[PDB]
């Protein structure tokens, strides 16, 4: 009885919820906000942070990429949404590293507009962060150019991370991008959102 | 040749070179900072991320999890960090987020108060952090209470990522912290500390 605690419109949770899928692995989802329900969150999670994973025997864990690990060990590998083979696992970690990077800068700059009065926002910060989200995702957008990813309705981690992390920043820091920025990477996003497993794990 | 890119002083960038020596895996440390020298570093990682590992290939790597997955593939199963059976891996997943989640409020306190002017300071915020970082260590005691883990003179990565975590939150957050809090975590943390691989890794220089 794996149980999902957190919104989908946080690109970790959902990251973690179309791997969770994606490995055929059944759970429920339970829609905890860690700003407007903290208590009922505290009570599951004292550490109050999304995605939360409980798993069958009640045992908590936190961060995405560490339930996402554990998700893979209890799958098997014949299911894994990572390559075994070294180079092509180089590849997939550094694209999934860009896309975290993205959303933790996306995050970054939600979290300074939003959780502090106008007054208190530091433009420095701003500055820096943003700069980092632009290189972030030209990096990726680099990657893709060399090497496209599949499109033939299969996922990866890469391509869940990536897509989730596109999706996330369009939503909340649209304003960082000009309309025809890195359309590799938006590409291969809007392919993916049209993938069954997307549209039924929605952001909103 | 395999480098580490970023300071010690941050314990992602260490819990990757106790990793990296535990691992067995030969590297070269490049001590670069991301603020000072914030173009030297964009120039080997735009995304100015510390850690970066930069692989014998030239391919660049980041997130400190992720880089730790690149070296355990890279050592092979023999030299693991991590238990492979379900129950013993869950555990260890568990700790090493706590550990991760202690880190990660205690450099967001850091950062509130290190990066941005005085007046620029948010009590609230701070105040949110300093709580979900009492609960990390809160949680990782009754963990350590419960089940201790072993001192036998080889280290997993819980054991790694607890000892960074607990020694960079003293180094940089101690007024958040009483002499008799998290016993368990500190005892094991001062006992890791005095580990060959640990001494000859200082967050400092
Ligand atoms: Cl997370
Ligand atoms: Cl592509
Ligand atoms: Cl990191």
């Amino acid at each position: 009885s794996l149980k999902l605690i957190g919104m989908l419109d946080s690109p970790y949770v959902r990251r973690v919820a179309i791997s969770l899928k994606s490995l055929g692995l059944p759970f429920e989802h339970h829609s905890l906000s860690v700003f407007s329900t903290f208590e009922q969150f505290k009570a599951i999670n004292p550490v109050v942070k999304a995605p939360t994973l409980v798993c069958e025997g009640g045992e908590v864990l936190m961060d995405s990429s560490l339930i996402i690990d554990y998700l893979e060990t209890l799958a098997g590998p014949q299911r894994s949404l990572m390559p075994t083979a070294l180079p092509q696992r180089l590849r997939e970690l550094r694209l999934v590293g860009l896309a975290l990077a993205a959303c933790e800068k996306s995050v970054q700059i939600v979290y300074e507009r939003n959780l502090r009065p106008a007054e208190k926002q530091h433009g420095p910060w701003l500055e820096r962060v943003g700069g980092q989200l632009q290189a972030a995702y030209g990096e990726l957008e680099q990657e893709l150019q060399k090497q496209p990813l599949p499109r033939d309705g299969s996922l990866g981690q890469a391509g869940i991370s990536l897509a989730v992390a596109w999706s996330f920043s369009q939503m909340m820091v649209a304003d960082q991008f000009n309309p025809g920025q890195f359309p590799a990477v938006r590409g291969f996003a809007e392919y993916a959102e049209q993938l069954p497993v997307f549209l039924a794990t929605p952001a909103t």
